[PDB]
């Protein structure tokens, strides 16, 4: 049996052909932060912030303290599955003169007619997620980039997410989310033939083995989610909570299990309903636009009126946005049954490049002099 | 070797003499929240509350679904430690007309001079705690318990916290917190003679508090951004004890967290090896006529500001059969006299009467609550 210790003892690679934290398998602690550069700093401070950003990256991925003043935060954990990862924003290549190389996949996101994003929470020069099955290697990793910025950037925004804990379950298990459903089932998989070319750029030049993420902080109105019988719940994604089955199998059916979404009830009516979310996400129903969804849940309080800041740190992979996130989001702006119960509330778009080979650092194609 | 199913296996006693949450194994996920009582509501509101919270906390710390309309948010988890516990504060008696019953060890904490309170995370009439070592598991509590509440109370404030998971380190160790120190060895243990005088009202103030504790919860920033600036030596200055292992300064190079401090001990030019003002000096009961607590805390990290100071310290939450034999004296000392006062800030408080255990077919506070 798999020892506790794993837990700890668990660690993902910094040096590969592709960047930790996109295949890697989900963590149970989350930290998004979105950094601008600092006025003057250009393409050389950028370069400068990179290196020391993947220097860090390299050490606290192996368990190893920061080169110099470690805090001691982290110390006798192992690295715990810690990543970091690394991203480019729109904005970052007007700041470094780089405006030839920012890739037209970075183009702004549509205005949809249900966001109701905080500029303030949203974009961003630069982006780094990190990620880790302990809490304070996952902090100190925080900490030690942050402080890594110096005088080149400044914290534009930072969220903070969670998810199950390994040990958590019995056997290995689909994760959930704060809406009680069973989340992240029919993610394209490494191994299918298609998959490389749904999520990662092949081998401008900088991004090759590269992908882009969208992130987006979706609120769940769970006072309202909440006040939804069992089946109403269930008919609004088209699946089980009990389990992630579709609602179309039959008792033996596993999250697994093909959707049939011909199939009808004793009214005549679909059993996955036309508009239920697991059936209008599809690739096969968007014209092929996948991504892989790679997510952290949040709680960040309660206002005055006792309503949660609770929601969805959405996080989703993709080799060309207008491929993937994009035109699947315009589908579901208004034709979701979700949306009503979901409010999009920040969201940024980022470039990540291949993964650091041993002597590099990230995103060196691109901003070596 | 224990199996990494464990983590999400292991369960804590809601039934009992003590109630959970103060003797249990720290967690890995904390969730603190006070509530206000409703307008009009009063003791027969209150004593039906805790009645429906200590059946969601029952039910949940057996890793059973709430009572009615579950979430499914912690299906297919175990318990994974989970823990509720419940308190009153010195507000819930004159709601309830309780004030008679209103123990002398809830008046109110001094005014001290470093406070920097924000008054509306700060206080309640109710306050609960909630831990566990997986996040959904204690969302889902956290969830429920608030949902509990209804026409009955509103959530006044709720903060969060985390700590080390279980397997982040090869063998099981003391933690550490956000300044990157050892943190809570020298706690009094279980099994130490004097720990139940020290932490729980006695089996026989008032009665209905019997084998309570009372609990003082600190919202305390860390000013990591002048922290980190220190030197190791200063750092440890502040302290006393080794940031490596948690060694008293005093020890030599094979000291262990567990090497008896030598308070009496000076260098070359005759000042203490352990300064005078060192917390881990100054916090001692043998330094306070004996005032003691168990401290059993949750690290917080909530986002950055404008500036990028990090909003991030310790939740402190400690345990003690008196207050005024354990945070208040401490603390007096702390407030101007301690050399770690300088890089903290104190920025919400609370202080709750906790009672004993439900014991089965009965609810936490019942003795109190009960028509
Ligand atoms: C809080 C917001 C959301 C929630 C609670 C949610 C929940 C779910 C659930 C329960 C499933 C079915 C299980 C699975 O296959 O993972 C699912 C599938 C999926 N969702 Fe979402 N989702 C949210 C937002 C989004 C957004 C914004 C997008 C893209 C614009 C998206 C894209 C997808 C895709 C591509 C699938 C898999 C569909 C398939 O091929 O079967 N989701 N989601
Ligand atoms: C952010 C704030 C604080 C930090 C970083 C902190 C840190 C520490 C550290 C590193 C130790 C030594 C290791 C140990 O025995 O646990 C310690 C011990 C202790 N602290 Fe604190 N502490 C804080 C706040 C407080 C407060 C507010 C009180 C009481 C009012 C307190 C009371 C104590 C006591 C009683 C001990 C053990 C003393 C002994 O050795 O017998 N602490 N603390």
């Amino acid at each position: 049996a798999t020892p506790l210790t794993s837990l700890g003892s668990e660690r993902a690679m910094f040096h590969g052909k592709h960047q930790p934290g996109i295949t890697t398998p989900m963590q149970a602690r989350g930290h998004l932060v979105a950094f601008d550069l600092a006025a003057g700093a250009g393409r050389k401070e950028a370069a400068a912030l990179l290196r020391r950003w993947s220097d860090t990256a390299r050490r606290l991925m192996a368990g190893e303290p920061a080169g110099s003043r470690d805090t001691d935060v982290a110390r006798d954990a192992g690295p715990s599955s810690l990543t970091v990862t690394f991203g480019f924003g729109h904005s970052f290549f007007g700041r470094t003169g780089l405006e030839e190389q920012r890739p037209v996949a970075l183009d702004p996101l549509p205005d949809f007619s249900s966001d109701h994003l905080d500029k303030n929470r949203s974009n961003g020069d630069l982006w780094v997620q990190i990620g880790a099955d302990d809490a304070l290697v996952a902090f100190h990793a925080l900490r030690a980039i942050q402080r890594d910025a110096g005088a080149a950037a400044r914290v534009r925004w930072q969220m903070n997410g969670f998810n199950r804990s390994p040990g958590a379950t019995a056997h290995p298990m689909t994760a959930r989310n704060l809406m009680g459903q069973v989340d992240g089932t029919r993610n394209p998989k490494p191994g299918e033939a298609d998959f490389d070319r749904r999520i990662f750029v092949p081998e401008p030049a900088w991004m090759a083995n590269g992908s882009y993420v969208v992130v987006r902080r979706i609120r769940m109105l769970l006072d309202d989610w909440e006040e939804l019988s069992l089946k109403a719940q269930e008919d609004v994604i088209g699946r089980r909570k009990s389990d992630g089955a579709p609602l179309s199998g039959g008792s033996g059916a596993t999250e697994s299990t093909e959707m049939d979404l011909e199939k009808t009830d004793g009214s005549g009516e679909l059993v996955v309903p036309i508009n239920a979310h697991a059936r209008i996400t599809r690739p096969d129903q968007n014209g092929g636009a996948a991504m892989v969804r790679r997510p952290f849940s949040y709680h960040d309080g309660f206002d005055a009126d006792g309503v949660p800041d609770a929601g969805l740190l959405f996080v989703c992979w993709q080799a060309d946005p207008l491929r993937g996130f994009v035109p699947v989001q315009r589908k579901l702006d208004r034709g979701d049954a979700l949306s009503q119960f979901i409010r999009h509330e920040a969201s940024g778009l980022f470039a990540v490049p291949g993964g650091a080979a041993e002597g590099e650092y990230v995103g060196q194609r691109l901003l070596e002099g």
